[PDB]
């Protein structure tokens, strides 16, 4: 839409990686960046991180007991996109954490559909979105992340009746601290339940509202582009 495409996170609708070397280098970078990994089986997902990686296996550490028999599904929350694969269990021993070892996958799939990178607002930044629903009821949301094309809003107290898919939040106001305020339409793309971590070992539940910007004027888009560049370069 704008042409601006910073390096990192090139789009792919689905790229298959199969080289044992690259698969290892990828696991090593995501263990280091402490990337979130998500583990799915029998209709639910654990969520952990990697503990070590070598040339035949990767290792996690979870209080839950993971099954055995066949390969189970994984999803890495990588800055390159969602990295998915299947891996089988090979070792487990008995903080009462069960050490776990999985064979490295033979192939990974990378999917990166985001045309604009998303900046995650850290506790150094306190941005909000306020507005009025169609019935005049007021709302105020924390902004979790923001990109040239939209944002994710966090709240414990959504009014779900105004948050169906593609519902419009008309004349929301982004409150971006030193950057001022911008009035904007938001199209609701998704609503999920999320567990970020509060301070500090305590994990807490939030609703996450994924939104697309519908700009009022072309200059509002350019203004957001300048804010994101500032955010990225100053952190
Ligand atoms: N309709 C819609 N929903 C959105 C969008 N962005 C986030 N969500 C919802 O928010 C969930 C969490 O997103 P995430 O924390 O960034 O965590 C994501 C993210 O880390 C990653 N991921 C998935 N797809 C992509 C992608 O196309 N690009 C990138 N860079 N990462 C992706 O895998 C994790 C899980 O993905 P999901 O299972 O799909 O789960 C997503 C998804 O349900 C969006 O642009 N449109
Ligand atoms: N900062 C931020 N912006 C958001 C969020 N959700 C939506 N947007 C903005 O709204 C645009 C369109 O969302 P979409 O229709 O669901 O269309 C999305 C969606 O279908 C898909 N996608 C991207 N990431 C994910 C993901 O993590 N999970 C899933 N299930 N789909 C994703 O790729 C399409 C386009 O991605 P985008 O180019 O990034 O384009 C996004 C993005 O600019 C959000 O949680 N945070």
């Amino acid at each position: 839409s704008s042409g601006l495409v910073p390096r990192g996170s090139h789009m792919t609708e689905g790229t298959i990686k199969t080289s044992k070397y690259e698969i290892i280098a990828i696991f090593r970078e995501e263990l280091r960046k402490r990337t979130e990994i998500e583990i799915f089986f029998n209709n639910t997902s654990i969520i952990t991180q990697l503990t070590r990686v070598d040339f035949a296996e990767f290792h996690i550490q979870t209080h839950r007991k993971i099954p055995s028999g066949h390969k189970i599904r994984f999803l890495l929350h990588s800055d390159s996109g969602k990295i998915e694969f299947n891996a089988a269990l090979t070792k487990h021993d008995n903080d009462k954490g069960i050490r776990y070892a999985f064979s490295l996958p033979e192939c990974l799939q990378v999917v990166q559909r985001r045309r604009d990178p998303r900046f995650r607002l850290r506790h150094e930044h306190d941005f909000y979105c306020r507005g009025r629903h169609k019935n005049g009821e007021n709302y105020l949301f924390d902004i979790k992340d923001i990109s040239d094309g939209g944002c994710a809003l966090m709240t414990k107290t959504p009014n779900l009746k105004f948050l169906s898919h593609n519902a419009l939040l008309k004349n929301a106001v982004l409150m971006l601290a030193e950057y001022g305020e911008i009035t904007i339409d938001l199209v609701v793309k998704n609503v999920i339940v999320i567990t970020l971590d509060n301070a500090n070992e305590e994990s807490e539940s939030y609703y996450q509202i994924s939104c697309q910007f519908k700009f009022r004027h072309l200059d509002d888009q350019r203004r957001i582009e300048k804010i994101l560049l500032d955010l990225i370069l100053e952190a």
